């Protein structure tokens, strides 16, 4: 029963979720002007060479594309992680219009989407254990514009018909991650947590710097999608985004400048 409604929306979910309130919610706002540049931190490594689609599917709230990792096929290192993470799923928060949708902001700037690559701690065995961890999980999180298309994502884009509606899956194989990534690997870091109930404070955010552009045309179709089931009055997937929360006593932390 949460979603992203007037009456079970983001404003809701600390009456089922008291952790809503917590001292390492997410999103957050960056501002950039405040973030310390750490010399210390390491370039992330992402390794998606040897990843595995296995399905793409409408979970309600958003769509996502889902990987087999019972192995270390695609991973993420470095940066301020200690250890191997391996990616489990990626999806998306997006607006009604262009000029809302992310879930992170830059110096109080929204963009039209965020993408949320969502990778859990070798170290705790399954992602169940992981969600109980303070560094459980890691989210690479990477900024979307409205402008020319993304070429890697058109796949993703075409499928969406399929799955118009919540419960809907496909097979989704052999599709690269790769394809979505900017060209700079310049992050911020911070400590936070999930997005979605249940809201767990498990989560060290990666938030690239440089957005990727995808189309109108593109951006459109992930607003074609919809939040009922195949029956009932049709509501569209759009603004499925949690605003900013409070930084409390964190530090965002810059790899660069
Ligand atoms: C609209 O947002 C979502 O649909 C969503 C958003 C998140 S987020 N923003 O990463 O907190 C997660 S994370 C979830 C992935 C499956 C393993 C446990 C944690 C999964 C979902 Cl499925
Ligand atoms: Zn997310």
């Amino acid at each position: 029963h949460w979603g992203y409604g007037k009456h079970n929306g983001p404003e809701h979910w600390h009456k089922d979720f008291p952790i809503a309130k917590g001292e390492r919610q997410s999103p957050v706002d960056i501002d950039t002007h405040t973030a310390k540049y750490d010399p210390s931190l390491k370039p992330l490594s992402v390794s998606y060479d040897q990843a595995t689609s296995l399905r793409i599917l409408n979970n309600g709230h958003s769509f996502q594309v889902e990987f087999d990792d019972s192995q270390d096929k695609a991973v993420l290192k470095g940066g301020p992680l200690d250890g191997t993470y391996r990616l489990l799923q990626f999806h998306f928060h997006w607006g009604s219009l262009d000029g809302q949708g992310s879930e992170h902001t830059v110096d109080k700037k929204k963009y039209a989407a965020e993408l949320h690559l969502v990778h859990w701690n070798t170290k705790y065995g399954d992602v169940g254990k992981a969600l109980q961890q303070p560094d459980g999980l890691a989210v690479l999180g990477i900024f979307l514009k409205v402008g020319s298309a993304k070429p890697g994502l058109q796949k993703v884009v075409d499928v969406l018909d399929s799955i118009k509606t919540k419960g809907k899956s496909a097979d989704f194989t052999n599709f690269d991650p790769r394809g979505l990534l900017p060209e700079s690997l310049d992050y911020w870091t911070y400590p936070g947590s999930l997005t979605t109930p249940p809201l767990a404070e498990c989560v060290t955010w990666i938030v690239l710097k440089e957005p990727i552009s995808v189309s109108s045309e593109q951006v459109l179709k992930f607003r074609k999608l919809n939040f009922n089931g195949e029956g009932e009055p049709e509501e569209l997937m759009v603004d499925n985004w949690r605003p900013a929360q409070p930084l409390k006593n964190r530090q965002i932390k810059a790899s660069f400048k």
